[PDB]
């Protein structure tokens, strides 16, 4: 019922909580890079962005993939919304102390992402002497390979400590779950701008995940004792692992390339909004809770609808982001695993 799932989670526990020297290796590369970066005229205000710190992941199946975020404090920033995309913006400056650190990447009044990534990647490429990966880039920006296994996706982010853009006004619908006072508190935190043709930056709220995952119940005491243990975290882990295993089962094909743990996180958090009560997430009901996550995500692929959790009008499952053929393929593959007691969980 929930027995196979529990054992999958027991297997996953014996690799994470099991002495992973991987994170400590990643930390050493990042510390060395930040020191070099802070000596540059444009990157003197650089710093590690805590998304769980150095050990921020994507791959829950294999510790062979880490995702790190660097932040740059960009003050008195003016944002121009590109083509009413709601998520993509141009970065312009108020121009008070004109000769500012990032004035070297300006193309008129607009701040260039490719030219900022150019210097960033160049400084990292020479600081390596750990192997770099030219491959594609863009987003995730720099991709390093520690030894022969560990892969680290470094993303540079513009930090704005001002009110969140108007596109987010109806996003973060946590009022009936985490409360209206928590939503207000989270919305006082900064927002980030990441690169990815035009020199546009998308809004990133990745730092908010940790805030919510570590304090995820309607009850303030959720998972702090015996009678209040919920399966929300276990459902997220199983949803991530499902996509990761499906992405392995078809790694010789192009169909599941556009899908990430991000699509899985977003849909999981929309299930959280839909099911705000801790009783809708009981440990005993792990099987049905996971099914709700699986069902919601299938209804997402089928309708080509998965709204950005912070930007309701930005659709992560639009035809311009992922095609019908890739959505209809993953729909069949999940429906298969669901109708066979999940074979990837063997
Ligand atoms: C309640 C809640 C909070 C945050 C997110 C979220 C939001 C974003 C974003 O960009 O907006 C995310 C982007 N990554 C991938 C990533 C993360 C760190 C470093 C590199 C790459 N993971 C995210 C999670 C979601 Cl979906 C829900
Ligand atoms: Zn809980």
């Amino acid at each position: 019922g929930a027995s196979k799932l529990r054992a999958v989670l027991e297997k996953l526990k014996l690799s994470r909580d099991d002495i992973s020297t991987a994170a400590g290796m990643v930390k050493g590369v990042v510390d060395h890079l930040l020191l070099r970066l802070k000596c540059d005229s444009a990157f003197r205000g650089v710093g590690l962005l805590n998304t769980g710190s150095y050990y921020e992941h994507v791959k829950i199946s294999a510790p062979n993939e880490f995702d790190v975020m660097f932040k740059l404090e960009v003050p008195r920033i003016q944002l121009e919304e590109y083509s009413n995309t709601r998520a993509y913006y141009f970065v312009k400056f108020k121009r008070n102390p004109k000769e500012n650190p990032l004035s070297q990447f300006l193309e008129g009044e607009i701040l260039s992402a490719s030219k900022m990534l150019s210097k960033f990647r160049k400084i990292i490429k020479e600081e390596i002497n750990v192997i770099m990966k030219r491959k594609r880039g863009g987003s995730p920006a720099v991709t390093l390979l520690i030894s022969e296994k560990i892969s680290v996706d470094i993303t540079l982010a513009l930090e704005s400590k001002s009110s969140w853009p108007a596109s987010t006004q109806e996003g973060l619908r946590i009022q009936n779950w985490l409360s209206a006072k928590v939503r207000k508190q989270l919305r006082l935190k900064p927002f980030y701008l990441v690169p990815k043709q035009e020199e546009t930056w998308r809004l990133s709220f990745s730092h908010i995940e940790k805030e919510i995952l570590n304090n995820h119940g309607k009850s303030k005491t959720c998972c702090e004792n015996k009678e209040e243990k919920c399966c929300r975290k276990d459902c997220l882990k199983l949803m991530k692992y499902l996509l990761e295993q499906l992405k392995e089962r078809f790694k010789d094909k192009k169909h599941l390339d556009k899908f990430s743990s991000y699509h899985v996180k977003t849909a999981f958090f929309h299930v959280c909004t839909q099911n705000p009560q801790d009783s809708q997430w009981d440990r005993k009901d792990l099987g049905l809770c996971f099914d709700n996550c699986v069902t919601y995500f299938l209804q997402c692929l089928r309708t080509e609808k998965l709204e950005n959790y912070f930007i309701p009008e930005f659709n992560l499952f639009s035809s311009n982001l992922i095609d019908k053929r890739s959505k209809e393929f993953l729909t069949k593959q999940i429906e298969y695993e669901r109708n066979n007691e999940f074979p990837v969980f063997d």
